[PDB]
């Protein structure tokens, strides 16, 4: 049983470069249909990167969500892809689809038995 294409077309992605910009995230993940990008404090920013290097996602078709779902790889429920810029080379990058459900995937700070 999964969730699949349920949710939203937005996608949060973090680890992104500190040298990558809107048009270069865009043709990092364009591969699974048309899209847009945006992140926080971007209204005031002086710069036209993702600030502490994560950014949102919005596909125009929710198959573009399942198509980057079928491309991730997988650990402990977190999805991974991977991007690049001219400072950074073949970095792995954490996936989120936005969903509002709650699920048993957390792995925060590791197992204990006590």
């Amino acid at each position: 049983g999964s969730s699949g294409s349920s949710g939203s077309r937005k996608v949060f992605v973090g680890g992104l470069p500190p040298d990558i910009d809107e048009d270069e995230i865009t043709a990092s993940f364009r591969r699974f249909g048309p899209l847009v990008v945006d992140w926080p404090h971007k209204a005031e920013s002086k710069s036209y990167f993702p600030p502490k290097g994560y950014a949102f996602l919005l596909f125009q078709e929710e198959s573009s969500v399942q198509a980057l779902i079928d491309a991730c790889l997988e650990e402990d429920g977190k999805l991974y892809l991977c991007v690049s810029s001219p400072t950074i080379k073949d970095k792995p990058v954490q996936i989120r689809p936005w969903n509002l459900s709650d699920s048993d995937f957390v792995m925060d700070s590791g197992p204990s038995s006590g």
